[PDB]
């Protein structure tokens, strides 16, 4: 699809079984979800932007629905108040902008 | 032109006469500029992102270009950690997301 920007880009996402809503981000180098169990191992990290730093744990090969489209990547989770798709998993689905 | 998200959106920004480099930023709904100074009054805006909020100067009708285009409307001056243009004027210079 094409989305416009007036409004903030949500989507429904499918990850883990679970359906959630999600902002795709371009100013996001990884994707970020609220917290939720995902199989597999897992690593720490910290991620940060305005306001600081956040603890997530870090989850590879992780296949996620994207309004439709199946990617794979790394999925960060934590305390995040809004659920990103960022840019590792959207250039997967084949995600420009446009101007 | 199309954008591609495989490295970081960045492109150069021109205000106050000067070029600097910004994020564009879907997950953004405002803009939001490293410290500088601009002309005006300002109000007092605190914007939230992952890691808490950050208090910043809200400057209205600013003439900005970015990546070329000409807009003119609300920057957001404060402690962000790079400069984001958001969709106040991603939507001024026409940017849609495509997929
Ligand atoms: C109302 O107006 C607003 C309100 C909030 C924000 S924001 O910067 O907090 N953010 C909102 C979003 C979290 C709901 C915009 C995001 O695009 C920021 C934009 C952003 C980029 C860099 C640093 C600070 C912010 N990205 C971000 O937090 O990315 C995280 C996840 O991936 C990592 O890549 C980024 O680069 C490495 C660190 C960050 C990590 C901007 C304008």
């Amino acid at each position: 699809p094409q989305i416009t920007l007036w409004k903030q880009p949500l989507v429904t996402i499918k990850i883990g079984g679970q359906l959630k809503e999600a902002l795709l981000d371009t100013g996001a180098d990884d994707t970020v979800i609220e917290e939720m169990s995902l199989p597999g191992r897992w690593k720490p990290k910290m991620i940060g932007g305005i306001g600081g730093f956040i603890k997530v744990r870090q989850y590879d090969q992780i296949i996620i629905e994207i309004a439709g489209h199946k990617a794979i990547g790394t999925v960060l989770v934590g305390p995040t108040p809004v659920n990103i798709i960022g840019r590792n998993l959207l250039t997967q689905i084949g995600a420009t902008l446009n101007f």
